[PDB]
């Protein structure tokens, strides 16, 4: 039948968290209540001193992009079991689309590669790399027929995805007009591109080059720029990777004000810092390298785990895009040559616990907001996911908040040959994981099937996201003031 039993535990949702058995049947999560019977055959899980909370939800990945021209180690098949070893259920990744290549394309090579090897759901987000007619019709279609109510863009990457405010306007006009979520990177791409000619003409070819050439002022400026537009056009949007205390600000801000803007810090961003860039061993610095990059100052991943409990900032991804030690090297004379892109997949829930949770920043409950159900109303699928509740997927994780576990690439799933959070003790550590309403991990080992996991289609006008910009277009109409002719 698939039948299985959580008993003993502590149910944690976002609103509070109760002792309750949880019933899985068929994929599904069939009743919540205390003292459940065991019906015969069925498999019981004892989560007695153990918490059962949804999976985590990764909203920010790049499983085998093909990227700095080489391609991320972690591939859908590994990134997934990975992922699930680390008590995240699904992952939401981004349809890289080259500039003047079709959207639809593009979306359907991400299907045909990630279909066959997922080993827990997912679903994708859709690059708008360029703007044309053909572009904004694709952009119809996969949001009314391809289940994708999320379009990213960039403000960086000059020359290769930029887009300029004009495009930006049209592009943000448009996914409002087919309820998509507007993403943004956040940079400024015309000071990137002359920081790190000026960093390579002084000499400055290391990591550190990269994080001098671009630091958050640079974030801190795109992010309120991509605010003010869409505020403009009144399309929500969604602020992907925030890297620093001055762009979270940016975001704090527009929020207090009533912008319909989400901020998303990263694990890498909440995990450590930029410090790593400065190390004197090159190779260490490099694995830390991404865009935007970690900032030196020590104080901000405490700050962005406070703005992220106080809910300045909403959820959270990892922007998993792996690169293996000698792929990371190909930039051992040009940190522009570095394949941008750290781990996290496998540790988000465990950094994010202990950081957040085991230091007394926020409470289990927001921890479960922040990990998988805020991106489930975000992206349109709560609480189908992202809920311990009856109807809502079997995809539920047996946490132990006790028990430590130290990160390393010398224990993780992950392809990638090293871990930007090698040594960490944290607190709270994923014992078992139940995906489609099969245990895929337990007793430290996996047991899943690359193709198991499922493709998730959403529907565009999120209502999280989309009612208050439709009240807000049905009465901050401007108006004419009636003059005598
Ligand atoms: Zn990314």
């Amino acid at each position: 039948a698939g039948e299985i039993l959580i008993k003993g535990g502590k149910v944690v949702n976002e609103d509070c968290s109760f002792f309750s058995d949880v019933h899985i049947r068929g994929g599904k999560i069939v009743e919540v209540g205390p003292d459940l019977r065991v019906p015969p055959g069925a498999r019981v899980i004892d989560a007695t001193d153990r918490l059962v909370i949804p999976g985590g939800i990764d909203t920010h990945t790049h499983m085998e992009l093909a990227f700095m021209g080489t391609r991320a180690v972690d591939d859908f098949h590994i990134g997934t079991k990975a992922a699930l070893a680390g008590g995240t259920t699904m992952i939401l990744d981004f349809v890289m689309t080259q500039k003047g290549q079709s959207l639809l394309e593009a979306y359907d090579l991400w299907r045909k590669t990630a279909d066959p090897k997922v080993c827990c759901d997912y679903s994708l987000h859709v690059a708008v790399t360029w703007w044309s007619d053909e572009v904004k019709d694709e952009m119809r279609t996969l949001a009314q027929e391809r289940g994708v109510n999320s379009f990213k863009m960039f403000m960086a990457y000059k020359g290769l995805f930029m887009l300029r405010d004009d495009e930006l306007y049209a592009v943000f006009s448009h996914c409002k007009e087919v309820g998509a979520i507007a993403q943004v990177h956040a940079e400024n791409g015309d000071l990137i591109a002359e920081g790190a000619k000026k960093m390579l003409s002084l000499g400055i070819t290391g990591p550190e080059g990269h994080e001098l050439c671009r630091p958050e002022a640079v974030e801190a400026e795109a992010t309120q720029r991509a605010i003010t537009i869409a505020s403009a056009v009144n399309c929500p949007l969604y602020v992907v990777h925030v890297m620093s205390k001055s762009a979270a600000d940016v975001v704090s801000k527009a929020r207090k004000d009533g912008r319909v803007v989400f901020g998303e810090p990263i694990a890498a961003s909440l995990g450590t810092d930029g410090t790593n860039y400065w190390h004197k061993d090159w190779a260490h610095a490099a694995q830390y390298v991404m865009g935007p990059p970690l900032r030196p100052d020590p104080s901000t991943p405490g700050y962005l785990m406070d703005l992220l409990a106080n809910d300045d900032l909403t959820l959270t991804g990892t922007d998993n895009c792996t690169f293996s030690r000698c792929q990371k090297a190909l930039g051992k004379d040009d940190f522009t040559r570095i394949p941008n892109g750290v781990n996290g997949v496998e540790d988000r829930m465990s950094v994010i616990w202990e950081k957040g949770v085991h230091s007394g920043k926020m409470d289990e409950n927001r921890f479960v907001a922040v990990t998988s159900s805020n991106a489930a109303k975000i992206f349109n699928f709560y609480p189908q996911k992202g809920r311990i509740a009856k109807d809502s997927d079997a995809d539920v994780v047996i946490w132990d908040p006790k028990t430590t576990r130290k990160i390393s690439a010398q224990t993780h799933h992950q392809a990638v040959d090293y871990n930007i959070f090698e040594g960490m003790e944290c607190h709270g550590v994923p014992v078992v994981t139940v995906s489609r309403g099969r245990v895929v991990y337990e007793e430290g080992r996996l047991k899943v099937s690359p193709g198991q996991g499922r493709f998730i289609h959403r529907q565009p006008f999120s209502e999280f996201v989309y009612k208050r910009i439709r009240q807000r277009d049905e009465v901050g109409k401007p108006a004419v003031v009636i003059r005598e002719p």
